[PDB]
């Protein structure tokens, strides 16, 4: 769990800045800062933890398209190519599909008209699949979730007041999910470990977006974790800070949380 040889990212288009799609109009976009934020997250991954990085180009008329971990969900050696619950962003799995592809992955598409799935609501924890169901996720991209990856449990959660299940948790360790304090945020850990089976650390911070976090575990490194910054959340980095157990990488990411994307939504990890 958690190992990984490479990795897709994918660059900032110039309208993402007033064209990407956003849940709140607070402060807005600096590209400029976000283009520096992007930088700093693929050099890490590339050059300190050695990932091959396969750097997917910025297409003008997909706004989101940097997100990439919504169009691709990937097990082992299969890569399930969802159907995005935005329309505007339904065209990124082209070039999903075929970096994937050429990655030698195994592919299956999400080709039911009724179904919908954003890779941003999968949580998957080593052992089993938890599935958001929210305004992205319906019914039937989980199902078809299940049926992708039968030698795992999937259980679904309902997403509220956030975009996706992984706007307040992620994977933190290989028994440790990473989980944010607001209300909706603990119902909906209740859920998951009342569906499951099997009992998880939880490594609880106070703001559900800091939750957000990239674990990896690397051959010469160890247990790593890129985790929000003191500067963008001081007393969630205080939690993540007294973590002797894993090496630590604070990573700016406020340009793009702006329109609501995480740590873990810029990039699809694979382990060949
Ligand atoms: N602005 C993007 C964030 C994906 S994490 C969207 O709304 O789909």
């Amino acid at each position: 769990f958690g190992r990984a040889t490479h990795v897709v990212v994918r660059a900032l288009p110039e309208s993402l800045a007033q064209q990407a799609l956003r849940r709140t109009k607070g402060d807005e976009v600096d590209f400029a800062r976000a283009e520096r934020q992007h930088q700093l997250y693929v050099g890490v991954l590339g050059s300190k933890l050695g990932l091959q990085v396969v750097q997917l180009p910025a297409d003008e008329s997909l706004p989101d398209c940097v997100f990439v971990e919504d169009v691709a969900v990937v097990c082992e050696e299969t890569a399930l190519i969802t159907r995005p619950g935005a329309p505007s962003r339904r065209k990124e799995a082209d070039m999903m599909k075929e970096a994937l592809e050429k990655l030698q992955l195994n592919i299956v598409e999400m080709k039911d008209e009724n179904a919908t799935l954003d890779g941003g609501d999968v949580l998957f924890t080593g052992r089993e699949f938890f599935v958001g169901l929210s305004k992205r996720t319906n019914q039937r991209g989980a199902e078809i979730l299940a049926d992708t990856f039968k030698d795992y449990a999937v259980s679904t959660v309902p997403v509220v007041d956030a975009l996706h299940l992984k706007s307040f948790c992620s994977m933190a360790g290989p028994n440790l999910i990473a989980i944010g304090s607001s209300e909706s945020a603990q119902k909906a850990l209740k859920i998951m470990q009342q569906m499951s089976d099997h009992r998880y650390d939880k490594l609880t911070v106070p703001d559900d977006t800091a939750a957000n976090c990239i674990y990896l575990n690397i051959p010469s490194k160890g247990h790593v974790l890129l985790h929000r910054t003191p500067e963008e959340y001081p007393e969630s980095a205080k939690v993540y800070e007294k973590l002797k157990d894993h090496m630590l990488i604070p990573v700016s990411n406020s340009e793009l949380e702006k329109v609501d994307g995480l740590l873990t939504c810029s990039s699809v990890l694979i382990n060949k």
